[PDB]
């Protein structure tokens, strides 16, 4: 079978290897915070958050994550959005206060941002239907309150920047995923909390909180 | 097909511990874990390749434990039946980076999870190890021993490390654990060649090149 019963864009979670987050994008560095989520962190619509055992304080984070559709080494900015497949909406789910002590201790944020379900992930929306990434509105309601809203023009570093950055020392998979960042209104979820996010005019998705 | 012989080229994931070795500095607290992405993989015939920001590139030698199987929240006394095998792997570490990611409090990305950080030699059965606490890991560089220790010298024992791991992260089938370095981890240049083995079961050869 050489066919999309191989490589399916539309299930990208199910064998994308790779996820690739980056820090503060909206004291910010010289260049974009980076860290990693594992596969397993993926949690397709359908799954639930899961709050780990450890954890006392976690933390949604909506972004847009960008898709890569084939492998991009020290891909060019010019040439990046070539390397793109398209889009899905995510939470960067954060176990926050574990993330204060790993800034604290200067330890690696592995506990705080990888866990299992770490990274929901809504339907892949493929690269035409957005026009603009940098024109988008993304927001998230808890138990129907509105607690994020943010525009993507509001990004630090663009998303062709951040290809190109992020490729340079990390070789990218067709099927990789690159987390672009949070707007303001992170904040806390307990377990039960129903979580739906959307961007505007492009795909929204639901995702109810529970423990291990 | 995704033979385990060749892990490398399919396998999604890459957990490594901090120090879990007890033979050098350079109420216990748990290992200190962090990722490498699939793009680390330098099997056997790749080159380790420098990257443009790295001052300071350090060798670890480390034996990696291969998972077979998924695994969630995978007890202790259970956790070797989820283990395919093994492969001998460099923890290549961008030293002074690190540095600066401890000093700032950011993650250690740039530090340990760059392309070709991972170099992995052919996989062993797990048949062909009856005792992973029972093995010599040895790396020199130009011909030169710089590490040489004995997995006994483990802070937490691999049955420890796969349990710990997947109560935090789900392992897939193909996940790869290193499971740290003996003593003897120091700097390695551009045109240095490097000599790892267990031995007994497995040695590799790799050549550092630059950008
Ligand atoms: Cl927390
Ligand atoms: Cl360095
Ligand atoms: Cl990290
Ligand atoms: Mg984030
Ligand atoms: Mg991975
Ligand atoms: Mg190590």
């Amino acid at each position: 079978c050489t066919m999309a019963s191989t490589k399916p864009l539309s299930r990208f979670w199910e064998w994308g290897k790779n996820i690739v987050c980056v820090g503060r994008n909206y004291t910010v560095l010289s260049e974009p915070v980076l860290f990693l989520k594992p596969s397993t962190a993926y949690a397709p619509e359908g799954s639930p958050v899961l709050m780990p055992a450890y954890c006392r304080n976690l933390h949604h984070e909506v972004e847009l994550g960008v898709l890569l559709g084939k492998r991009g080494e020290a891909i060019p900015e010019a040439a990046a959005m070539d390397y793109v497949a398209g889009y899905a909406l995510c939470l960067d789910m954060t176990a926050r206060d574990v993330q204060e002590e790993c800034k604290k201790k200067g330890l690696p944020w592995t506990l705080a941002k990888s866990f299992t379900s770490s990274c929901p992930v809504s339907a892949f929306v493929p690269k035409e239907k957005i026009p603009d990434p940098h024109a988008l509105r993304l927001w998230l309601k808890v138990n129907g309150e509105l607690r994020q809203e943010g525009k993507t023009s509001s990004m630090i570093f663009s998303i062709p920047y951040i290809i190109s950055y992020v490729s340079k020392i990390i070789t990218l998979e067709e099927g990789d995923l690159i987390l672009t960042g949070t707007p303001k209104g992170v904040g806390p979820i307990k377990e039960n909390d129903e979580i739906e996010a959307g961007i505007d005019g492009v795909v929204s998705m639901r995702f109810k909180v529970k423990r291990s």
